[PDB]
């Protein structure tokens, strides 16, 4: 949202196998129509992000794995899905707060 603590929380996982319908309906989201989760550690993901300090892009040199979850039939029916691919996220301050896109940074 605003900082790399906040952006953990909706854009980072503990669980590979997380819950979309469990994890969207609580009021962090509320059944957000989708989200992208990831599946990392903070000091495997901190050491990507602590390069640079000002505002930058930057892209993963290696595939991350991602736990997604999408709009596949309204109200809070959603689907879960897991795949390895780079992620393009902005840097500040030596830590990742924005998901600005996937292998392609628009």
């Amino acid at each position: 949202m605003q900082n790399w603590e906040t952006f953990q929380k909706k854009h980072l996982t503990d669980t590979r196998d997380v819950k979309c319908d469990a994890e969207m309906k609580k009021a962090l989201f509320d059944c957000k129509q989708k989200n992208t989760f990831i599946y990392a550690r903070p000091g495997r993901v901190q050491a990507l992000c602590k390069n640079i300090i000002v505002s930058k892009n930057v892209l993963s040199t290696d595939e991350f794995y991602l736990s997604d979850c999408n709009r596949i039939k309204l109200p809070c029916h959603y689907k879960l899905k897991k795949s390895s691919n780079t992620i393009c996220i902005t840097c500040e301050n030596k830590l990742p707060v924005h998901f600005v896109a996937v292998e392609e940074c628009p």
